[PDB]
Formats: C-alpha cells, structure tokens, sequence
C-alpha cells in the first residue's frame, strides 16, 4: 500500500462528502458589530454588493469596497490558505474552522505551519506515521509537525546550514506538546539516545507546574538543539533554560499548583518516615493554599515516570536520595514559628521542627541556620554587625534560602543531563528547537510576566524582521523595483519601552544600584520618564499606582511588589556559608561550585535572550504557530474572537501576502556557457511570464520551482 488507501493516514487526514452544492451561488461573510460572521447570499451588484442573508431578516446593500467575500466550497478545509482566491479574517478563521471539526489540527499558511491546540490526544503521532513521514516532500505530504521537522533536517543535509524550528504560542497552545514531538521523530529517523527523549520528562517535574492558562505550563524557556554530523546521524543534544519562576516555589496564586516534583515525592514511600514526610496538602504551608491534584493526572504513577527518566539518564539512587532530600527539605523550611522576643520588633521561633529540615539538609548544625536566619552578621564599612531581624524580614529570608537552593538545583539538572546527552562526539550542523514560556496575562503580573511578554514580543520581532523588512530589503533594486508594500506591524516600540535607554530595565537596574530607593520611588520614575510620551506606555489613573504596557498580544498591568528585591535576589551570606559546610554531597555542590552558581536578574535575561536571538540570526528558521482554540482547556469548541485575534496579531495573514505577491524562490546561475539567462536558458512550452530580475537573477513566485522540480 501507501497513502492513497483509505486507512489511519487518510483516515486522520480530510474526509469525502456525496452532495455537491456549488453552482453559481456567490457568497459574503457578514458580522453583527463584532468580529463573528455568518454566510450570507450576494443578491445584487454594481457599486457595491447587496446580501440577502436570510439568518434574520433578508437584503443590505452596504458592502462596497471593503466587502470582502465567501470562497467557493471546492477550497473549504483546503491544506495550504496561499491557495484561497479570496483573503481575510473570516475566510481564513472559516478553513481553520473547517479542518478543526474535522480533528485536523495542522494547517499551512504560504509556508510557516499553523497548529489550533485539540484539548483531546488523536492517535497522529506514531511509530507507524513516522516511517510514513520519512523524506517526503511538502506536496506529496499533508500538514504535520512531522512534515515541518523533515523538511528542517532535509534542509540541512541538502543546503548544508544549521536549521531551527520555533513554536510561537499563548500559555496553553500546544508549544511544549509540539516540541516534544519534533524531538520523537529525529531519535526515529537519524538514530541509547532514547535519554534524549527522558530528558524532557525529567526536567517537567521540576520545571512545570500548574497556571490558570494551563495544567502543565512550562514555567521555563527551553532551547533544545539537537546535534548532527557530516552524514547527518545523531552526534549529541544541548539544552538551555531561561526565566524560571522560582518564587513560585514560596508562594501559589488561588487555584494554581506548585512544582509537579513536591506532589509527586510526598506520594512516593521510599523512605517508608526518613525524610518526615507525611501529607500533600495541610502539613506542608508551600503547597496547602488553594489545590492538591490535577484532574486526570496520577501524582503517584507520575514519580514512577521520573524515577524511570533519572536511572536512563545515569543518575544514581544515592543522587536521587540527595534530590529529595532537597525537596523535602525546601517544603520542611516551609514551616516556621518567627514569633517575638520582645512583642514590638525582635523575631524569635518558640521550638520548631527545623532540627529535622536540618536533618535532611545536609546534617547542618541545628542550633546553626536558626542564628543564620534570625540572626545574620552584616557589615558597615568594615565592622561585623550582628542584626537581630523581624518576623517579615525573617519570612522573606526564610523564602531567599528556599528559592536560591530550588532554583540552583535546577540549574545543576541540566549541567548533569547535558554532561550525558552533549557529551558524546559533538560539532557540525544542528536542529535548534524553541520552547518559550507563552504570552501570560493574570489578575495579578509581576516581574516574571514582564520577563516572559518581552521574550514572546522579541521573538514575534524576529517573525515580523524575517517574513518582511528582510525579504523587501533583497527585492530593494533586483525585484520588481518593489512598490513597496507596508504592513502595520511593528513592536521595536515596545521593546524600546522594555530595555534599551531609555528603557523599563535600565530605570529597575539604576534604582537596585540606588540605596534610598523603594518601589514607591521608581515607580514615580517609570511615569515621570514614559506618561504623555510613549504611547505603548499607560499610567492607570486615580486603576491603582501600577503601569500598563501594550505589547502585539495585547495591554498588560503590572504590579510593584518585590520587584527590586526579585531584581537583586539577595541571599544572607550567613545562609551561604551554612550550606558549604554540610553533610549530603549534592547541595555541597550547589553552594561550593562557583563556574556554576553585581549581575542584576534583568541583565541576565537581557543578554541571555541577546545570545539567544543572536544564534538563531545564524540559522534557517522555520516557524510553527499554535493557536488556542478556547480558554477553558476543552476539546470539540473553536471560539471565534479568541483564534480571529491570534491570527490578527500572529500576523497570519500578511505572512500569506508576499508569499502571494512577492517573489519567495532566490537562485544564481546553477542547480540546472551552460547556466546564465533567466529569461534565454528558462524560455525552452508553459508559464514564460512570472517572473522578474534586473541584475543578480532571478526572483521567481512560489507557483514555479514546485512544479519544476514535480
Ligand atoms: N497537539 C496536541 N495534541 C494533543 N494534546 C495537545 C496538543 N497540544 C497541546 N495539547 C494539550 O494541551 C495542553 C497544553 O499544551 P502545552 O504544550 O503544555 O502548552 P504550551 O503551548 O504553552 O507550551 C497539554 O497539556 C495537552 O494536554
Ligand atoms: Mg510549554
């Protein structure tokens, strides 16, 4: 067999009907003061265009100019929208739509992929449709992600450059899934290396948790590039993490989670008592605030997951001994007394569990960490004070120490899983695959969210500076003498707001630097330098004394708290000295190693996310856009303004134009005197027409090289 017979591919791919209503009927999609419309009859023309309607009542002439109509059923749930003879909103939602209810999820538009998230796992994505996927052409093969990663590694081996595949979606539209699917197909077409694919699962437990927007939301950005040599066989795998919400850890909005990994060990009887464990919520004040499981989700079956990915990987029992002593360590800190000595403002614990927190944390001294925390000798000038803090300051130090020994945990995950997965026979060529942390927007948004809207604005940035602006520049003299054509989508504004001067980041770093400095005082700083300037930037008048900034996705209002104290995360020196001097051989690791674990928090991201745009510049990009269909996380519903204004945004349909009127083939004079004249050496029975040079031809439509190559 192949593809042709009816069976799991062309099951899983379109589906026939037996009517055929077409005719000369002409059609126009019409709205009601918002953007969801209905089909409607063209009745009359001349000027403009009369609709009849009929779903409430019958004829209105206004359409004219604007109108913008119906494409005929022959089109409907077609494959690739550069092949729609109308283009806009309705008529692009409306295929979407048509492919969607007929569970195809996977779409083309002009030549970036478009994937609507299903809410409901559809049997697409096995062993048997790999091998049914492997080297075969963009025409020959229906949308899939299995398709997009071929088509990366088949340039890569035939153009000889690094490649990268990124997933451009909201919290919740399928980025992660996707990712992890790109990953499954290489290891089952170049390639154990199965670790490659334990990975991912490994660093879920401890870097996703559960948001508002989504179940298992990567609290992480993600760069998984995939090493290749000269063949194009699997040399090795690197991976990168970014903005990792630790504060997370001490604190959970209502109705969210904290990380997987304090779920998933309090189900798990390895120690059978040694760690004090006991239960999920109640007992354990980092977790006991709003829920304890996830619907449809196995916390005790989910470690077993885990346990399995840490002994494929090479990490050993005595390793993953030291990792839960961790945890269950981060979650023993979680309970203090941090009463008062002296009821005015001297804090004091009256006997806690602390000694057993100290227990599984590397044996440190009890009596030690309680002076470290109540306690911590300071210095002014070069005097060795002693402060005696209160209750909050305690709290908040308390928070510092849980926060830093997670977040440096982390970190050492991926330095450990890389010296397995990169170490191996490393260089050549490489698929990059990007996994960011979607567009977030909350009740309450802090730093993070500002650190994560900026990552998702620069990264659109870099779909806008290579679909156009960079395709118009090469068109400037050899093409057409090239119009040109603007599109109204720009966001360096934004990102102007956001960091260079002068720049949101800039303003937060002088006021950390800044002794007398509050949030109260920078927050008058950001208005006094942005209000009645920037137009993306909005001072909420008497909303509250927070800041509104416009991104491409959308306004969000950010909230000061923390914020210079998240900027300058500070942990007492007093805290750091204690954990080097401990028992447990993993976190003597995480305080002692210097190469691994001054820089303010927003310097980092900034020039972490400078080096990562900058890698990408150097390779072939390939997008995937997921879009949401919904926003309460169910199947078979595809809600019309919250997918209509992803596109919008996305910029889905202008990225359809100039794939449509530019020219998207570049060549020399090779790959086909024996090659020099486009017009000469091309003119010897079809086409003769579509196309246009003046000096370094040819610049040719996407309509020719596919069917000079078929
Ligand atoms: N292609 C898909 N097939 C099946 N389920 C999917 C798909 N994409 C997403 N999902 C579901 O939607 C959820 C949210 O998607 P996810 O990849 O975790 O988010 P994000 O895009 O923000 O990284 C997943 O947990 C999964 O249940
Ligand atoms: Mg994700």
């Amino acid at each position: 067999g192949e593809a042709a017979p009816y069976l799991r591919k062309s099951e899983k791919e379109r589906l026939e009907a037996q009517t055929r209503p077409f005719d000369l009927k002409k059609d126009v999609f019409v709205p009601d003061d918002k953007e969801e419309f209905v089909k409607a009859t063209i009745l009359s023309r001349e000027g403009g265009k009369v609709t009849a309607e009929t779903e409430h009542g019958k004829t209105v002439t206004v359409k004219e100019d604007q109108v913008l109509q119906q494409n005929p059923p022959k089109f409907d749930k077609i494959e690739d929208m550069a092949m729609l003879t109308f283009l806009h909103e309705p008529a692009v939602l409306y295929n979407l739509k048509e492919r969607y209810a007929s569970w195809m999820i996977y779409t083309y538009s002009g030549l970036f992929c478009v994937t609507i998230n299903p809410y409901k796992w559809l049997p697409v994505y096995n062993a048997e449709v790999v091998a049914a996927y492997r080297g075969k052409k963009r025409s020959e093969a229906p949308p899939h992600i299995f398709s997009i990663s071929d088509n990366a590694y088949q340039y890569m081996l035939t153009d000889r450059e690094n490649q990268s595949i990124l997933i451009t979606g909201e919290s919740g539209a399928g980025k992660t899934v996707n990712t992890k699917r790109v990953i499954q197909y290489f290891a089952v077409i170049a390639a154990l290396e199965d670790q490659i694919i334990q990975a991912n699962p490994a660093l879920e437990a401890f870097g996703n948790a559960k948001t508002v927007r989504n179940d298992n939301s990567s609290r992480f950005g993600k760069f998984i590039r995939i090493h290749f040599g000269a063949t194009g066989k699997l040399a090795s795998a690197d991976i990168e993490t970014y903005l990792l919400e630790k504060s997370r850890v001490i604190f959970q909005l209502k109705a969210e989670r904290d990380y997987h990994i304090f779920y998933q060990i309090l189900s798990n009887k390895k120690p059978e008592d040694m760690l004090l464990i006991t239960n999920n919520p109640y007992d354990y004040a980092f977790i006991s605030q709003g829920e304890t499981t996830v619907a449809s989700i196995d916390d005790a079956e989910e470690l077993m997951a885990t346990d399995n990915a840490f002994d494929v990987l090479g990490f050993t029992t005595e390793e993953k001994n030291s990792m839960y002593k961790l945890t269950g360590a981060i979650m023993h800190f979680g309970n203090m007394k941090f009463k008062l000595k002296q009821r005015e403002e001297q804090a004091e614990p009256d006997g806690t569990e602390e000694a057993d927190k100290s227990a599984y944390l590397m044996g440190l001294n009890s009596a030690d960490l309680l002076k470290g925390l109540c306690h911590p000798r300071v210095k002014v000038g070069n005097e060795y004070v002693t402060k005696g803090q209160n209750v909050q300051q305690v709290v908040y130090a308390k928070g510092a120490l849980a926060k830093a020994v997670y977040e440096r945990m982390f970190n050492w995950m991926v330095t450990r899983i890389n010296a397995t997965l990169e170490t191996k026979q490393p260089r050549q060529y490489f698929i990059g695959v990007l996994d960011i942390a979607g567009f977030e927007i909350f009740d309450f948004n802090s730093f993070e969210q500002l650190c994560i809207n900026f990552t998702n604005e620069k990264l659109q940035q870099f779909f806008n500076h290579h679909m156009f602006v960079l395709e118009q520049e090469e068109y400037k003299k050899e093409g057409i003498e090239w119009e040109f054509i603007d599109f109204g989508m720009d966001l360096q504004a934004c990102i102007d707001l956001i960091e260079k001067p002068m720049g949101i980041m800039s303003i937060l770093e002088e006021e950390c630097m800044f002794p007398k400095a509050t949030d109260m005082t920078f927050k008058a700083k950001l208005f006094d330098n942005h209000l009645g300037k920037s137009s993306n930037f909005q001072k909420p008048r008497n909303p509250e004394a927070h800041f509104s900034l416009i991104h491409y996705a959308g306004t969000v209002d950010y909230n000061i708290i923390g914020w210079l104290q998240k900027n300058k995360d500070p942990l007492n020196e007093t805290v750091v000295d204690l954990y080097k001097k401990s028992s447990l051989k993993m976190l003597s690791s995480l305080f002692a190693n210097y190469a691994g674990f001054f820089q303010t928090v927003s310097a980092l991201h900034r020039e972490n996310l400078n080096k990562l745009m900058t890698n990408l510049r150097s390779t072939h990009p390939h997008f995937v856009r997921c879009i949401i269909p919904n926003e309460t996380k169910s199947p078979g519903v595809i809600d019309n303004p919250l997918v209509m204004h992803q596109l919008r945004c996305n910029g889905v349909l202008e990225g359809i134009r100039i794939c449509r009127k530019g020219f998207p083939n570049r060549i020399l004079y090779g790959d086909f005197i024996d090659s020099r004249k486009g017009a000469e050496k091309l003119l010897g029975d079809i086409d003769h027409n579509q196309y246009k040079f003046g000096h370094t031809k040819v610049f040719f439509k996407a309509g020719l090289l596919g069917l000079l190559e078929e």
